[PDB]
């Protein structure tokens, strides 16, 4: 029930610790950094979580589906498999457990180039293990043929971007022996995916790359304004996306034209390591809030980026959300929540998605809203310090509203979930007005491709009111195992 949430939170804690350790290394002068000399942030984070009892399913083998782990789930590090107890061994490709007097495989890691042909997508050929011997793992995978017991398959790319993918449950059908190219016998196993499971994510991505893709009903809702086109897909009905004036960047009315923020004195990328003063690093409380790869280290009340009069180059480490969308986004028709947003590739945890763009207005003007309050985003105090607290145990609301009813960007189409994979992060760079930060969405999960993007709308129950002025209700259809059942 809450096992999905405990899995996601466990991973979130792991990656938070990883990015903290890495931040710590990136703050050091290049000469004293450990990244070169065998820094293993995954192993340190792993150790920290283990020594605090954070590992799930430890000391127990599971055959078949693991609670809270779903088909399509992606992992950046192999040790995540260890932390969740999906796949116990540190290095070995095959994991197994006792079954009667024998042993059957519970899990395999097919690391590498995988076959990408669509008419064989349910079938997998797996190499075993100078001759390979029918012992331990190989023997267990062979016994799986006799028992017809399910095997978990994890696809491993030969880093950071969707390195391990859980592809679901397979049955082992046969095995044989042949000379490998190293010159000795190896074992080969044929597995078949069990019918009834969600489609493989690589299959969906592959089908999505075609121009004859099912349901494709618009090439670019951006109308050529975003640097990459944002398409629209509808496999549900024949409805087309709502019309609105697409707006890439937030445009300030004259009542809040930016007063020029306090600038920067660095001729190159800002970092803690370079020792002369950077004002923008002090704005962030003496830290760089991003890792050097662009990922947010961890949610904060406010992040300060370098602005228009900082002498920094575009690739400064404090310049991230200001460069706009980089992911290949698209909107698509949901069954019961109107239009939603998703991405055509994996999104690494910590990645910036997009801004909530629209017309800025004061609250008072906000309470007089007529027409569409579906696209009203109230700024102020969405910061969630849960993760920061959890990690510490290991180691002012705003009146203003963004109205995207008439003018906005793709962010207006992002739906609500009670178990969200995104969060809202306040960012300042072209001004220092605390009342009206940019609302920047970041990933708080490693997001598999084509998984719907969602954040917490954070409405208070029984405070959303009628056209005539009284309490209104709306049900939440987010489908999460722990759904709070009402949107407002
Ligand atoms: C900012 S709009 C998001 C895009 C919208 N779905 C559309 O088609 O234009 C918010 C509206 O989407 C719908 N919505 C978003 N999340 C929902 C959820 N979890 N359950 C039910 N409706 C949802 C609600 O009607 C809500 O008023
Ligand atoms: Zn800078
Ligand atoms: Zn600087
Ligand atoms: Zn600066
Ligand atoms: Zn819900």
């Amino acid at each position: 029930d809450s096992s999905r949430n405990k899995v996601k939170e466990t991973l979130r804690l792991f990656h938070g610790v990883c990015r903290k350790i890495l931040q710590e290394d990136e703050a050091k002068p290049e000469d004293q950094r450990r990244k070169g000399k065998g820094l293993r942030i995954d192993f340190e984070a792993s150790t920290i979580l283990k020594r605090n009892g954070k590992f799930l399913n430890s000391g127990v083998h599971i055959l078949g589906e693991v609670p809270g782990v779903e088909v399509g789930d992606e992992f950046q590090y192999r040790m995540e498999l260890n932390i969740l107890g999906i796949h116990k061994p540190s290095q070995a490709g095959i994991d197994y457990m006792k079954y009667g007097k024998a042993k059957v495989a519970t899990s395999i890691v097919a690391s590498g180039g995988y076959d990408d042909h669509l008419d064989n997508s349910d079938v997998l050929t797996y190499t075993g293990q100078e001759d390979q011997k029918l012992i331990t793992g190989n023997l267990a995978l062979a016994t799986s043929i006799e028992k017809q017991t399910p095997v978990r398959v994890i696809r491993g790319k030969h880093s950071k971007g969707g390195n391990y993918v859980y592809d679901g449950l397979y049955l082992v059908e046969k095995y044989w022996q042949q000379v490998g190219s190293h010159g000795m016998n190896v074992f080969k196993f044929q597995l078949r995916r069990i019918p009834g499971q969600p489609e493989l994510s690589w299959v969906e991505v592959k089908k999505s790359k075609s121009k004859y893709r099912e349901g494709l009903c618009k090439l670019d809702i951006s109308e050529g304004k975003e640097q990459s086109p944002i398409s629209a897909v509808n496999e549900i009905d024949d409805e087309k996306p709502p019309l609105f004036t697409y707006t890439v960047k937030l445009i300030y009315p004259d009542w809040c034209r930016p007063v020029p923020p306090k600038s920067c004195c660095c001729t190159t990328r800002c970092t803690e390591a370079e020792a002369r003063v950077c004002a923008c690093v002090e704005k962030n409380g003496g830290e760089i809030p991003y890792n050097f790869d662009g990922a947010i280290v961890g949610a904060k009340p406010t992040i300060y980026e370098c602005g228009p009069l900082c002498k920094c180059p575009s690739s400064c480490y404090l310049r991230v959300t200001q460069h706009g969308i980089k992911l290949p986004l698209e909107i698509f028709k949901t069954k019961s929540r109107g239009w939603g947003v998703r991405c055509l590739k994996s999104i690494p945890i910590g990645s910036f998605i997009c801004e909530y763009v629209g017309e800025l207005l004061e609250d008072s003007e906000a309470e007089r809203r007529i027409g569409n309050d579906e696209y009203l985003f109230d700024i102020g105090n969405r910061y969630d310090n849960s993760l920061a607290q959890g990690m510490s145990e290991l180691m002012e609301s705003s009146g203003f509203t963004i109205d995207a009813a008439s003018k906005g960007n793709v962010g207006r189409f992002i739906n609500h979930s009670c178990s969200p994979n995104l969060y809202a992060q306040n960012v300042l760079y072209d001004h220092e007005d605390s009342r009206i930060p940019h609302v920047m969405f970041f990933a708080q999960d490693n997001i598999p491709p084509l998984q719907e993007l969602c954040y917490d709308y954070n409405y208070a129950l029984d405070q959303v009111r009628d056209s005539k002025g009284n309490i209104k209700q709306k049900l939440c259809f987010c489908g999460a195992a722990v759904c709070r059942r009402r949107l407002y």
